[PDB]
C-alpha cells in the first residue's frame, strides 16, 4: 500500500450501444496518515480530463479506498487504445502507473454447442444443461441461458480457459428440474461476444 | 522492504497417490544477495520437524534472490488436517516471519461424474469434444485425467473448480479427440481423484453410440 | 547379549492412504545390569530422528524388551527404501544393525476375474461370489467388495500363493444370500496394487 488496481470494462458493455463501458481505476491501503490521492488519465498516453473520481471510502481494516471511473467509447475500447492510470500520494516514492487494453490477437469466432444432461444424471431430481463455447479470442464474453423468452437464473458458468491452440472455451452448466426437461421444454444458450455478427448468437436444447 | 514468504499446499494428485510424495513449500523472496542465507523451521501441529529439503536458491532478474525449502507430509496427516508451520529466519530480518497452512476445513463431498459425448452439430468437424461434468464435491482440491483404452490421454484441458449454488464445487474437462478416432468406437474414460471418493478415485466412461 | 529383530510394516498399512505405515526393531535379552539401550535409524543411509521408543518392558525370564517404532513414508517404502535399525547396548561388543526393504522384482500387474456360484451351490440359502486375483508381484495386496456404492462386509480373502511363474496369486469369497444374486443385484471386487493403473481397479459380477 498504496496499491492500484486498473479493471476493463464488462465484457456486455464494450459490445452494445444500449451500455456505458467505463475502466475502473482502485486505490486501497491508503493511510489515514496520507488521505490524498490524485488520479491523471491518458487515452495513448494523452491526458484526458473527463473521470469521474470518488471521495475516499473508509474500510473496515482501517485504509482508505479510492476509485476513478474513466467512460470509454466503445469503438475506442475494441479498437486497441490505452488506458492509462495514474495516481499520486504523499506515501508514494514516485506515482505508481497501470496501463489497460483488450488483449490483442485477431478475434476469433465462439462456436457455441448445447449438450443434453449426461444419462447417468437422468435418475436425479435436477439435470444440467450444459452449454460448451469453444475457441473465441479475446477471452471478454458473456453467456446466458433463457427459456420461452424469459431469463433462467439457476446456471454458473466457468471463466474462460486458454486452450493449446491460444484460443479460449468455457462451460456454462444451468440446472433444471427434471420434469421440466422431459416435459420438452426448450431452452436456448445465449453467448456475447465481439467476433459475432450483432455481437450474440443463440443455441438451443431440448428432449431429444 | 525485506523478504517475504509464501507458503503452499500440496498437490491433489501427490496427496491422493501412494507413490507420489505431497510436499508442503515455502518459498522466500525479496532475499538479498548481501544476506543470502535463510534457515527454515518447519513444525507439524507445533512439534519441530527435521525432514525438509532444501533447494538452491535461484537468482531473479531483479537481483533478488528466491530460497525454498520444501517438508514432506505423511499422507494421512495431512487428510486429517495437521498444521504445518513454516519458521523463516534471514539476517535482514528483525525477526522470524511464521506461516501456518493446513487442509481446507469443511464437511467433504462425494464428486459426481457425468460424460457427455460431443454436440450432434460438431460431429461435421475434424476433431470433437468429449466432455466431463464433475459436480457437487469440497472441497476443490481435486484431480481429473483423461484415457483411452487405458491409455494415457493429454489434449485435455480442465476448467477451475467454480463455487455452485449449494456450497459444493463443479468443473469441466474438455478432451479433443479426432473424429476418426471417435468413430471407430474406442472407449474414453474421465478420472478422477478426490478425497471424499472411496479409494479416492473413480472414472466414467464414453464411447459411440449406436 | 541382546537379540533384535526388525518388522517391515503391515501390507495394507502401504496400501491405504489413510493408514499409517510402521518399521519396528524389537529388543529382547536387555539384561538388568546393561539395560541402557540406544537405536539409531537410517533411511538410505541418512539418520532420521522421528523414530518413537517404547519404556523397558521386563519380561517373566527377568530381561528387557525395548521396542523403537519408525513411521515410513508410503511413497518410500513402496519405492524399495532401505531402513537400518542400530541398536547399541553396553552388552555387545559392537552394535547391532538391522536392515529391511520391501521385496525386489519387477512389479506385475494382478489379473482380476469374478466368477459367479457353481450351480450346485445354488440349492442353498446362502451362495459364494468368488474373485480371482492372478499373476501379481509383489504380493502385497487388498481386496474389497462393494454393492451399489455401498461395502460388502461377509468376505474372506486367501492369502497370496506363489504360483509356478514366480508372480502370485489369490482368492476372494463373498457370501451373499441367494436371494439378493437372483434379483440380479450387481457386486463388485476391488484391488489395490502398486502396478495397477491408478492402483486400483474393480471387476463387476451379476446374474447372467
Ligand atoms: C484492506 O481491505 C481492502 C478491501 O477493499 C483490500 O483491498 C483489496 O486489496 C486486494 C489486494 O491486497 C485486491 O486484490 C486484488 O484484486 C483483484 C481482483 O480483481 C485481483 O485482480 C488482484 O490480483 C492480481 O494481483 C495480485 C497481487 O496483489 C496477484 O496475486 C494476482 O495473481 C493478480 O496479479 C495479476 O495477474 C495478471 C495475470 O493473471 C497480470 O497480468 C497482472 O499484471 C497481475 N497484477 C499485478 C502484477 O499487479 C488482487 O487479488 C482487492 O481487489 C482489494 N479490494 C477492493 C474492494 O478493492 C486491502 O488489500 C486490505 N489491506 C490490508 C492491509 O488488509
Ligand atoms: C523481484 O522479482 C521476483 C521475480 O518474480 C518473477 O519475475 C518478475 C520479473 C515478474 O515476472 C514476477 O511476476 C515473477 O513472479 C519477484 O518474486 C519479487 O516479488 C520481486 N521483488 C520486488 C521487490 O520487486
Ligand atoms: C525371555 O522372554 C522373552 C519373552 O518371551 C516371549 O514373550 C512371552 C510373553 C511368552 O509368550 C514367551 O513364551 C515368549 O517366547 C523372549 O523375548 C526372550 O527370547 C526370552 N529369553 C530367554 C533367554 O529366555
Ligand atoms: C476490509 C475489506 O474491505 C472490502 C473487502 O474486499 C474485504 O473482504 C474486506 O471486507
Amino acid at each position: 500500500g498504496p496499491s492500484v488496481f486498473l479493471f476493463p470494462p464488462k465484457p456486455k458493455d464494450t459490445l452494445y450501444i444500449t451500455r456505458e463501458p467505463e475502466v475502473t481505476c482502485v486505490v486501497v491501503d491508503v493511510s489515514h496518515e496520507d488521505p490524498e490521492v490524485k488520479f491523471n488519465w491518458y487515452v495513448d498516453g494523452v491526458e484526458v480530463h473527463n473521470a469521474k473520481t470518488k471521495p475516499r471510502e473508509e474500510q473496515y481494516n482501517s485504509t482508505y479506498r479510492v476509485v476513478s471511473v474513466l467512460t470509454v467509447l466503445h469503438q475506442d475500447w475494441l479498437n486497441g487504445k490505452e488506458y492509462k492510470c495514474k495516481v499520486s500520494n504523499k506515501a508514494l516514492p514516485a506515482p505508481i502507473e497501470k496501463t489497460i487494453s483488450k488483449a490483442k490477437g485477431q478475434p476469433r469466432e465462439p462456436q457455441v454447442y448445447t449438450l443434453p444432461p449426461s444419462r447417468d444424471e437422468l435418475t436425479k431430481n435436477q439435470v444440467s444443461l450444459t452449454c460448451l463455447v469453444k475457441g473465441f479470442y479475446p477471452s471478454d464474453i458473456a453467456v446466458e441461458w433463457e427459456s420461452n423468452g424469459q431469463p433462467e437464473n439457476n446456471y454458473k458458468t466457468t471463466p474462460p480457459v486458454l486452450d493449446s491452440d491460444g484460443s479460449f472455451f468455457l462451460y456454462s452448466k444451468l440446472t433444471v428440474d427434471k420434469s421440466r426437461w422431459q416435459q420438452g421444454n426448450v431452452f436456448s444458450c445465449s453467448v456475447m461476444h465481439e467476433a459475432l455478427k450483432f455481437h450474440y448468437t443463440q443455441k438451443s436444447l431440448s428432449l431429444s
